[PDB]
DNA sequence: AAATT
DNA sequence: AATTT
DNA sequence: AAAGCGCAAGAT
DNA sequence: ATCTTGCGCTTT
């Protein structure tokens, strides 16, 4: 496709484009994912690359806010809620703070993250466990 | 606060 | 220096 | 004592 | 503007 196209894609911070491409700002340097909530530059001082590492090769550091040289998180966080549903797989309770330590989340996040990938908390899953 | 104007 | 997310 | 929850407050 | 964390209160 066009750059407009990707533009469109930008300007709609649409997180479905995030690692089909990286666009970069010469005026700042800086290149972001497209659904990066920083204010948009103009047009004019956009322009694309088909990759974080095309982007580094041209003089572009990675946004602070995007992270958009490091991959797409899905599969990470996947890896992390697996690893909790494994924790709590004991009949000693286990504390979503101690929980939180362990798979590296911020409590607010894991908890969130949990309920949306197994569809009930953390303390929830550690009870049904038991229960069968 | 960080990107962009 | 001021705006914008 | 810890989980949940809505909202104020702090951070990016 | 948008998202995360801290708080006080109710429920587990
Ligand atoms: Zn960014």
């Amino acid at each position: 496709m066009k750059d407009d196209q990707r533009w469109q894609s930008v300007l709609a911070r649409d997180p479905n484009a995030d690692g089909e491409f990286v666009f970069a700002v010469r005026t700042t340097g800086i290149f972001c994912r497209p659904s990066c909530r920083a204010r948009h530059a103009l047009r004019e001082n956009v322009s694309f690359y088909a990759n974080a590492s095309e982007a580094l090769a041209a003089g572009f550091r990675p946004c602070k806010r995007c992270q958009p040289d490091k991959a797409n998180p899905r599969q990470h966080r996947l890896d992390k809620i697996t690893h909790a549903c494994r924790l709590l797989e004991q009949e000693t309770p286990v504390t979503l703070e101690a929980l939180a330590d362990q798979v590296a989340m911020s409590p607010f996040h894991l908890h969130r993250l949990f309920k949306a990938t197994t569809g009930m908390t953390p303390k929830a899953w550690q009870q049904a466990w038991r229960a069968r």
